[PDB]
């Protein structure tokens, strides 16, 4: 139950060419711009506060670890923010967006609409290095400004590091975006309605994304509620380790599996873009 | 940021005399009951789908696992809930159930509302073992059925082996219950407008039940979004490690975190509940 | 498909000998009371803008004229609820509540919860006249306060005119009560799996209680999604004119109509509420 | 140190001949409607929290008191503001307000602006028993209302009970009270630049009046910092026993004590205001 | 975001009729009477201190070269005001301000409030030249003084000639009049509260203004900190070049720009005050 | 709501060792060296202008007593400060404040800031008789003075002895003090950025530190009014009778009740001072 | 009326000595960095509305264009505070302040306080070039932390790029920081009572720090209201050139003008730091 590459390149290639692809990428997706963890950023803030690097990485999870900055040390959690802005998106982070593959398949094709969960700016300045537009779309004011239909939408679906109240990484944080009421996700709830999606980036053992999967397959199923049951479209997920139940699991929530070649990550994903084209 | 057993005793104390303190009931509150796992359970039932049970366990959490029986082999599913009813409740937990000094000083106190989260029988029958009497709550037939006022109303938030179709225990069925429309769920959201609750029995990376913590706050916080902010009675939860920086978290969801003596967990957790009294 | 008074009489005796009748109390159960109308009150109010009474009336209905006074003139919406306190809980009104058969009716039956929507304190003081003893519950801090278990609990839908903030008397408020989201909203939640409901001193073209009254019976419904359908307790709606097509529609939503002798209007709620003893 | 009736009477006159009086009417103006203490309406309140009444006096100050409900019980502070509203305002304390001779004298003058730090609605209501209009305000909108140039404003400093958000009766409401940025404390900051006040109704003791009386005076030499020291207007304070230190102390505060005739408080107030006409 | 005259002549007539308009009059008002400029009467008398008229006014700004004469030579600056008041009173000023039609709108309406921050004497004379009376306010002993009701008050908000220790007109002593503690300041915190202002005759880059601008709107913004919300009268600010981003700044503080007719300073300025009658 | 002697000692030596705790001490700390009361010597002096001293005091409290002096006996209100400088500061009150045990364990502890409300040297040479340096803080040129950063600045709050002019003693000083213009309040606003507060020898009738300690829970929450709101450290008030009602009106004032044990009032003080040790 | 190198540097040198001088740094300090105008970051900012950058310079201030960014595009503002953190901390300012000379002359003295209005970190940073500890002092929490007493404290007067909401930039927020309520703010009104400031980098048109060094002086005299007038500290501010006015008006402010050699700015600034060494 799942798919190669040449078995879902065409299938793929049937969604983009009227239009209902949306890239769905993930953190994933910036790991060969070599941008450092945030879990050894926040450790290394933590030294002021007397904790050891490996000691303060003990006591949680990542989103756990700057829960505790919200509420214990409020400017050490802006400095996270503006540390991540420094690194994130400098000018050697740059310098690699140019020559990688991922980023160049991806800007090589007339995109709609392409949703991020990271906060850095890689995936629109790789639609800028190909001589496109984009239109950053994170927060209310953003929506609201005008823009042309040939410009392609990337909707920062945690928020940017340019508008810093946009972003979603405290743990409490996280769980009040499992309502579904940020712009967002109201820009998402309708894009389910039409659209397949192509999930690149990610891992099975995240529990943000998993959520994500099992609710955008229930709107799917409420929203066909009195009439007759219609088939949807398709969704994808591409992925290095597939792994033995998991993609299975992946089947009920609307979900194809997509095994890419573990030797090179880069240059498989890479080959999946391309094919689309 | 942490009470001890002396200091959360008068506390506790001053909830119970005014009938405001709610028991909730976690797995670890079973531990000494020497039950089996339910991982090792499904672990034996994959034997006849080629897994060994080593290599099945690798694949996922329990309730994803549980999740792919639920869809590649519903029989194997309902074998689980057989098996976890024939060994969470045979006559063998009874016997440890009848000198377990945690359900002792568990039935010694007039409680008017208990929670649970674990499916087996044990908090009614620690109840029916002083002679007392219990109701259980876990269906939306258990509701409407008569009882007196002098009954403490056991419910069971994850269902009941008795009514297997009560069961949380699929991937599926946890995520469902976080937008909070079942009939224990109901119950909870009137229950929290008036009661303190005490945690016994979890651990903090439990992911489901902070989910939990951080929703009964934020009801609490929106029951009083027109008027002036009040002082809301404080939660409790009953720790043998408390850690470092999780116990900063909780203070801001309501709840003190109460270190209990880690030198033995089941004397420990007795000694809170007969300070009660 | 309509009740009488015999009819009722053991339906309704039923369910409070087990404890499970709540009376949903109207503005037609202060109607001996010769309270002033309030749409009569606002029109007086409305002579310092520039209004004759009759022509303000014209103008929208009583929540939307509310409305005006919340946005355009803050402290008229004061002065209403200011003389509303004045005259709904005058001495005069007092004196008519003591020799009310409605109001004595009432008191003579030990209930345990008691639904009322109308401002005034007459449904409280009609348990202190017979010697009871009455908590009143509208506010967060209403339900977070001791009380005692003989006490019948009459929670204040709409607020209370010694609590102004809780008033629900601005048609933007009555559109935000409709999530079900208030500290008396939360309390229905969990009533309704339990309890049936007495509803009195309605009318039919009233569209508040008529969305009530279908989103308890999909509260009802969604809380046995998953299990086997069982039959709920049966609410009931006493009416003087029950008319001939929503009689039909009240009973998809669960609720029976009781048909009450229209000669006179306070003696046969009195008669209802007498064969309940 | 201190005026007679006969000697302050042409001083009274050449001030309101040129109509550059106000008076500042306090709790001892309203003595003779016999209202409740709201000492004693608190004491009786604090009932339901275990407390008794001569108890609950004993603990601090009337503001202190009220400090107590405004962060413990909230719901106990808007009830005294409810029964306040009952009692000062009753249809009792209307028909005492007919006959009352201090009424009727305060209602015989053309005032422009009266000034009253209580919260009943006696000195409007004097106003309007004799056939004269007069302008509420006490909160930001009454100030933007229309009003003609023949209305006495009557200035609620304390606030009004139809506005209950206006009130100042907890003791922190009563410290940010003097910086003087309210709405009725701007319009005194521009009415002591002009005008002759006179203090009827408090005592030596009251603390609150006490920092008006120095705050007015500062406000009046700081007006003229710069230019030559020019002699303001004097202003007056109608006492029943003046006392032997306090009078000399009022001196330096630009304020007057008139000694009036002690054995009949109402009558001697009475003839105070007839000797202005 | 601008208005036009037509679109404002509605608006300030609705503010006129209940006498809550009140002008705001500036330095471009007393345009039309051909005035020395006061920067050429200033640079005139550094000639003595041995300075070059252009080569003095390079070294500051107005207030700040006066700021100059305050500390090194105090005689200089009391000859400046008093060639200010030989030349802005003169003979020749009186004569064009018999005939300037700005001045004749002006007195045609009955206004009761005129404020004015400049130092001649044009304000009050055009309201005797059309045979009304005007009260000057500019000092501690003005306010004092007696005055009938009718009688319009022309505040003089930066002093006045005939009274040089009110002139505020160095450096120093517009810095402290930022802490507004003058009596022209104390009476502008109270009509704010009920009037609306009519700014005419100023620029954008004052830096002056623009601070009193702001301190008015937080001053509104300060009265109803603890009540609801409620809408303020709209200022307006009548200007020949509005620019393009300035309007939207002068929209948060409460005032809407009004674009005159450019090619006629004058007549479009009397074109407004006709449009008011 | 109150800690006692063992429970405030962890906490007061957590904010000792980081260098963040400040006391405030007040006239109940000279209690043990046996100094007159100032009401009588205030008493005495006024047999020269025909009182008697049972009858002087009878005319209001000591600050408004002072303030007779200061307006109609000028040399007998110097006479008061000189004859204070002579009994509070006398030898046999320097021989008990060696042998006094809380002036030894206040002056074993390495303060950095000491404030005190006290008119005598005590507090400094209580540091003097411990061999270590204090510096006495009452003036601008008490400020502008060089010094070491080893040396424990003692700020007096209200004044010294030996620079009579900084006495704040009359009421009308005490009036000017509540604007905080003065040196030592202008330093009390930079320190409660940062530091915590222990408050010893104050009653809670005392209405002056009442106002400071509103005042000072004001500048805290105006100090983060745009960012977000943090936990500031917490402020203490040793008693010997906290009461009932006060204790939780100081907690909203960010001041934690310190019960001391009342049977020794000197000794209780010495065993809280040397528990920070 | 202007100090020269020579003159100045014993004068400043006395009070280094003594601990009493605190540098007060501008932006012409973080000239040799070569960092970006801001004014040119903005009107780059201002092309996506519509505006060419020469032309959008045209309608305001700089304060001013950013006061239409915070209410017309507020995405943009946090743009422009985003992509100043990217330039103004970039690692080619880092290296350009390794080799200033400055920055190391800066370093080279044991300060116990700067004050610094610019918001980039290269005050800090020159200090931890020296291998000196710094502590960063913007927001409420940055205060509240502990830290050494040899530690010099770096007060951000204006905000730091890594707290977003403390940046006083809009001029909106310049005009709310003249009321002197920020917790910079608080800090600057105790250290003028002790300590001279030494300001370095601003120009005598700046409007914002003349309305600093008035309120300043107005602070210094004020806290010698009631006790003889007493010579306080003189403060210095060095300027390349000083003018003809200017110097004499900032005499009367208390500030000495020191002029340095204009031929090379950064080398002037440089040996001026060294002669206090």
């Amino acid at each position: 139950t799942t798919l190669t590459l040449s078995e879902a390149a065409p299938l793929l290639k049937k969604e983009f060419r009227e239009g209902r692809l949306i890239p769905f990428l993930g953190a994933g997706f910036s790991k060969p711009l070599k941008l450092p963890d945030g879990s050894q950023l926040i450790a290394s803030l933590a030294k002021t506060l007397g904790f050891e690097p490996e000691l303060f990485d003990m006591h949680g999870r990542f989103e756990q670890l700057a829960e505790f900055f919200a509420i214990s040390a409020p400017n050490r959690l802006q400095r996270l923010v503006y540390e991540m802005s420094l690194s994130f998106d400098s000018a050697e982070a740059e310098a690699l967006r140019e020559k990688s593959p991922m980023h160049r398949a991806l800007a090589a094709l007339d995109w709609r609409t392409i949703y991020t969960t990271n906060y850095d700016k890689h995936v629109e300045g790789a639609l800028r290095d190909a001589g496109k537009q984009a239109a950053v779309l994170a927060s209310f004011a953003d929506f609201q400004g005008p823009r042309a239909r040939d410009v392609c939408e990337v909707i920062k679906f945690h928020g940017t590091l340019d508008q810093p109240d946009t972003i979603v990484l405290t743990e409490s944080s996280y769980f009040q975006r499992m309502a579904l009421d940020a712009p967002p996700d109201q820009r998402l709830r309708a894009d389910l309605l039409a659209n397949s999606f192509l999930f690149i980036g990610y891992s099975f053992s995240d529990t943000n994304i998993r959520y994500i999967w099992y609710r955008m397959n229930q709107l799917r199923e409420q929203s066909q509620l009195g009439v007759k049951h219609s088939q949807a479209r398709r969704c994808f997920f591409a992925t290095h380790g597939a792994g033995l139940v998991q993609p299975d699991i992946l089947q009920q929530w609307n979900i194809d599996v997509i095994q890419l070649d573990p030797t090179d990550k880069s240059a498989s994903v890479a080959r999946l873009l391309e094919s689309i084209a």
